[PDB]
């Protein structure tokens, strides 16, 4: 099953066409839409009018377990990927717009396996061998996560590092800021602009999202899903821990 | 005559519709493109299938006075086919042009966007006493063989907004040690660069964009691999900056 | 009166000859001394070896009052026996930090041990005007992480007049910036403080005694030692509220 | 031989006792310097008057090949790494001494390279630096001392760029790495006496001039010794490229 996608910028991010979600999806497109969202890390369903805060969280039990029962409303710029501070952080979240500002108001999403792809070779080996301390509960999870899916490797960065483990202050900082720094490269992004009835799912284990607040007190309304997932895995095998 | 104008970011961008862009436009038309110019810092024509090299030209004449290997067929014409790097156009010179007029002859499928950022913003969401800072400091800008001293901040001549005055071209902050040069250029720059203060354009064949170059930064984003990408563009010339002061930028070298 | 002084860098630190440090020192020499502090921020009397416990604690009591698990047999005498190898200027997450220290070599290494002292005043004196006055603008949070202060980025001194930055280790952020300002604006402004030119480095033998002015520097002790004991005796002297060049006071924020 | 030596910082330099400097030391004495020299990184021998250009340069030549020059250079570098074979040694004698000011700071590279944890060796012993005049040459970051075999950071002022990398991430490894060498920890403060010599292993050092000391005057003779053109962890050599 091939869907229609339509790729949004060159290294993330691609738009469905020709599909209503809805909680009846069969197994076959719940697949192919997994596999986009693999693939592209972001994927975006423009024109779902028809949807509602009961079909949304229904559609969202087809591709995982949520954690209407679950749709939470949002009525966040700062560079992060969802939840960090515990173990098993979210895979994913599936979002509509229900209020989008007429201008202003987008996210960015940043591609961190492209990220890690294009550090050179020895910057690779580096970000392989580092843990760090995450927290809002400190968790402790590698640099780079080895994706449970697709096997890609991808930088486990964003804003709830507190630093990267066994390094000084100093040095903690400069190598937080060479690897997030080709996270939020501007060739690793794309920009959503949305409209109501936009639905947006982003595979949150390969990336990293930011909502730009350029839109003053224009009402912006979202409702969110968003799916359990689990622990990560290092480059030689270790598990996250939680420490605090 | 009120244009049908649709802001694209909050800070920054607008795209303008309803507007055949030509060498004939009226002054009515020609005015209110200028005034929203100066508003929205970029500002987008889609749709301008029409806009052949010629009366790419044509049009530009109207804004300002082009400047100058060009297109056949032209005297002022710039084709490019990277640019993935923050800047202000040609600011190692003192009158560096005040804008330019691209347009999309070849966009790939996907990737090959341009970013702008607002210096206007960027310089007012700085907090006071870092806005006094900034309004003191002078910069060496080079190709590197040019170099010009800027001041960091340009009172823009038609509007007074101050704007930023940075950018990749920027070798140093006068007077101050290197180290010192390179945290306040990312402090500023930084300013410049905040997600808040751009706007992302994705081009189709026959889109055109026009921007303050006094007021904006822009960047052309590499994440198009092989795929065809070309744009050709008209500068128009520029005057030399003036800063908080009243100083003028001055070139120091050759 | 004219101390025999004895500059040890060129911008800061000088040792004093001819001086036995006792409580029964005349006023006349204390005063001296207090000038010799306040010009060279920290001063040096080397030979001490009269010098115990008390008679070290009734010394520091003639140049202010003495601040408080203390050594036995005293009253506000503190061991450090490891380490602090950060730069800082002493509990400026307080509102009125100490004013001074007086410090004493009982146990010192063969090698390694030092300690340096950089002069807050020198490092204002030298930014380019804008960023002196910048820095007359800013307020940096203190803290111990649980007690937080909200300090002036510059100090002017309660004896001298002289402007000095107020920054070190305890320093959390810059008030009113973004994270990576706050970043940026410190590491320009401590900087200044730890350039070489502005420090001077002590290698202590035992019955070395050193005073410094906490508000005119900072300070750093060299871990490069291993296991050597080392064991140094401190007595610390009460300070003011700051005082910022427009006249504002520091104040705590959370106690 | 057993020389009478004392160690300054604890992790680099030592004054070296009962020796006058002269082109006639035996060779076990020689040695023994040599040795120390490797060892603490930095020498030094005070009262040392005796010594004139030609006596420095005598002792100098038993130490190496000569390539006196009589001396601001308060900025942390290696001697003249810009070249291939950049200078092993320096023999420096104090002539005029300030008062006050004036002093020498030296740092450990090979200190510097060994506290840093295991996985920033292994990324530092894999990268090259360009370094510059502006002459341009390419430099492992890590060079194995050919003596010793010690590991140490080759870097300081005259590196332009990590090669390889944006600028960006060539200015923060290189924050993160020359940081590692300029941590007090890893230096030692020289405070010159006239008639002092220090003696420094360019290979496994940078040093620092402070410039505290106004107009008063500062006299230094140096006797600069040649060296070898480096060899990196897996064993390729520097290179020339401009
Ligand atoms: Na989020
Ligand atoms: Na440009
Ligand atoms: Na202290
Ligand atoms: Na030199």
């Amino acid at each position: 099953l091939e869907l229609d996608v339509h790729p949004v910028a060159g290294r993330i991010g691609a738009e469905i066409r020709g599909v209503k979600l809805s909680p009846d999806l069969d197994a076959a497109t719940v697949e192919a839409i997994q596999a986009a969202l693999v693939r592209h890390k972001v994927i975006f369903f423009r024109g779902q009018t028809h949807l509602d805060d009961q079909s949304q969280e229904g559609f969202a039990k087809l591709l995982g377990e949520p954690v209407t029962r679950y749709l939470l409303q949002l009525d966040a710029n700062s560079w992060h990927t969802d939840v960090t501070f515990v173990e098993a952080y979210p895979k994913a979240s599936i979002l509509r717009s229900v209020v989008a500002p007429a201008s202003g108001g987008d996210t960015v999403w940043a591609n961190t396996a492209a990220a890690y792809q294009e550090l050179p070779e020895p910057l690779r080996e580096l970000a392989d061998k580092l843990w760090a301390v995450h927290s809002n509960y400190e968790t402790e999870h590698p640099v780079v996560r080895v994706h449970p899916i697709s096997g890609e490797r991808a930088l486990q960065l964003g804003h709830f590092v507190k630093r990267i483990k066994g390094y000084s202050l100093a040095d903690s900082q400069h190598l937080f800021a060479v690897l997030q720094g080709h996270v939020t490269r501007l060739e690793n992004t794309v920009r959503w602009r949305w409209e109501a009835g936009d639905v947006a799912i982003w595979d949150n284990r390969a990336t990293q999202h930011y909502a730009v607040d350029d839109y003053g007190t224009q009402p912006r309304i979202v409702r969110r899903v968003t799916l359990a997932g689990e622990v990560p895995v290092g480059v030689d095998g270790q598990l996250s821990r939680t420490t605090r």
